[PDB]
Formats: C-alpha cells, sequence, structure tokens
C-alpha cells in the first residue's frame, strides 16, 4: 500500500558532481535497492530511462526522509514533483487523505487553522489543555498537505508539534490543490548572479538567491508575480542604466526565499526538477535552454 510517487533521477545539471560524491545511475539504483530491504512500504520501478527510477512510498514524508539522508550520505540527484496516486474505487476516482495532529501554543492557533483551511483541511478535533497549548486534528488530502511541515515550523517559530499519517482514500477534491499559481524566473546563462541584476529582477517577483550565487542556464532563480515564465538575465544589470536616464537609488536587495526540500517539492510543476546535493537544493526547468522549452510547447 503506497500513496505518493516521484522520480529519482541522475543529476544532469551543469553542476553535477561538484558537491556530492555519489552520482551514478548505478549508485542510485544500488542505494534504492538497499533501502527496499528494510522499507516494506517502499516501491522502486526501473523505467524506460536508465537514469530514472519511479519511487513510491507510504506518503510524501517517507519519500522525503529517504531523499534527505541520501543527501547526508553524499548523493547528488534530481527528483520530480510528488504526485499522489489516484485510485479507482468503485466507479469513482479517489485520492489519499492524511490525519494531521498538531500541538500549538494558543498564540499560533488562529494562523495554523487558517493555513490548514487554505490547504483544504478539515477540523475534526480541538482540545486545549488549560496551560496555553491546544491540540488540533485535521483530515486533509495528501495533495494539499505537501509543504506544510515547513510552513508549520516557521509560523510556529519552532514551538509547534506535528504528526501526520495516511488515513484513507476519498472522492477527489476539485482543482489545483498544492499547485503553484505563479510563473518562475529562469536564468538565461551560467555565471555569478550580481546585485545589479537582482535589483531589477526583484521588482518582478521574489528571488531565491542573492549576490554571488553561482547559477546555470535553466535554473529557476525566483517566483514571477505573473502566471507566465520569464527567462531573465541575472549576470549583468540594466535597471540602474535605465534609472540614470531620468534619478538613482541605492542597491538594496530583499533577502532571498530559502527553501527546504519539502518546500521545493511543493513548489515545482511537471516541467521542473529539484536538484538535490549534500549541501544545496536547487530548482530547474527540465529543459535547460529557452530554445528547448519553446520547442516542447510547439506541437
Ligand atoms: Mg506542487
Ligand atoms: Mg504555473
Amino acid at each position: 500500500g503506497s500513496t505518493v510517487s516521484m522520480f529519482f533521477c541522475v543529476n544532469t545539471s551543469p553542476f553535477c558532481g561538484k558537491e556530492g560524491k555519489f552520482v551514478t545511475s548505478r549508485q542510485i539504483l544500488d542505494r534504492l535497492n538497499k533501502e527496499l530491504v528494510h522499507n516494506v512500504a517502499l516501491r522502486v520501478e526501473e523505467t524506460e530511462d536508465a537514469d530514472a527510477f519511479r519511487v513510491s512510498g507510504r506518503g510524501e514524508l517517507h519519500l522525503s526522509v529517504l531523499i534527505e539522508n541520501m543527501r547526508r550520505e553524499g548523493f547528488e540527484l534530481a527528483v520530480s514533483r510528488p504526485k499522489v496516486i489516484f485510485r479507482e474505487i468503485d466507479g469513482r476516482k479517489q485520492e489519499p487523505y492524511e490525519n494531521v495532529t498538531l500541538d500549538v501554543e494558543e498564540q499560533h492557533q488562529g494562523s495554523v487553522m487558517q493555513a490548514l483551511g487554505e490547504r483544504k483541511g478539515d477540523l475534526k478535533n480541538m482540545n486545549p489543555d488549560g496551560k496555553g497549548r491546544v491540540r488540533l486534528d485535521y483530515v486533509i488530502p495528501s495533495r494539499g498537505l505537501i509543504g506544510f511541515r515547513s510552513e508549520f515550523m516557521t509560523m510556529t517559530s519552532g514551538t509547534g508539534l506535528l504528526y501526520s499519517t495516511f488515513s484513507h482514500y476519498d472522492d477527489v477534491r476539485p482543482g489545483e490543490v498544492g499547485q503553484r499559481q505563479n510563473g518562475v524566473l529562469i536564468s538565461n546563462g551560467q555565471g555569478k548572479a550580481v546585485a545589479f541584476a537582482l535589483f531589477g529582477l526583484q521588482d518582478r517577483g521574489k528571488l531565491f538567491l542573492g549576490h554571488g550565487a553561482e547559477v546555470y542556464e535553466g535554473q529557476i532563480i525566483g517566483i514571477h508575480s505573473r502566471s507566465n515564465d520569464l527567462t531573465v538575465n541575472c549576470l549583468t544589470g540594466k535597471k540602474l542604466t535605465n534609472m540614470r536616464a531620468s534619478t538613482d537609488e541605492a542597491v538594496v536587495l530583499v533577502p532571498p526565499i530559502r527553501m527546504t526540500l519539502e518546500q521545493a517539492l511543493e513548489f515545482i510543476d511537471d516541467d521542473e526538477l529539484v536538484e538535490v546535493t549534500p549541501t544545496s537544493i536547487r530548482i530547474r526547468k527540465r529543459h535547460l535552454t529557452e530554445n528547448d522549452r519553446r520547442r516542447a510547447n510547439r506541437a
């Protein structure tokens, strides 16, 4: 009985092997196979691609801890987004739901409830002790829960407790649950990101990196405020060049969003990957160049 699946792939980024010792198709397959010896829950299929394996676990959490200590072990790899495994029960198609149990200071209770609300979660139990904390229990589709561990930890300032586990399958919620609405900012080249470019770009959305970040072509470097994707230049600037042509301000950069693995997984769409190394997490389009992406969308 498995509930979520994703693809574990060899890291083909221009940066492969620069951060983790273990990068082979062989080494990854060997390591997955080894995991299957003590993980009853886990399923690993070879695919029509020698560099890609479809991995299925009890849920996203289980896949993520596996990715996380492959990281620790020196592995480099790319993963596709966690997809829930729909199942046809009777005639209707249904999706997995989890039970989440939370324990929070009352101070955080409103925010946490709101957030789970927004992720299509259903209040089942609410139980204050009289000492300032409160237990909540929700039932939420797996699809909507992905990403919440990190949200919860941040919004609770690390004081909250969270436990989630597969409950059951039920009729599918409607819509783009867990699905990013915005577009991404994609780097058009390889090099060192500079503040003079980032300064202009941060007007366009929210950046994932800052001055001095080493970047390649196809790497996703931020969130676009509009729904469409933007191929941008973060190696040299144009905004201040334009500013002097009227006014001038001082270059000040908003701190970048730093994303946990779980968040990177929540964020990416079908055409992207999370690049994962022992010391770094990156996001990229599957097709690294703008030329490739254009070709894909055309017929
Ligand atoms: Mg998503
Ligand atoms: Mg989108």
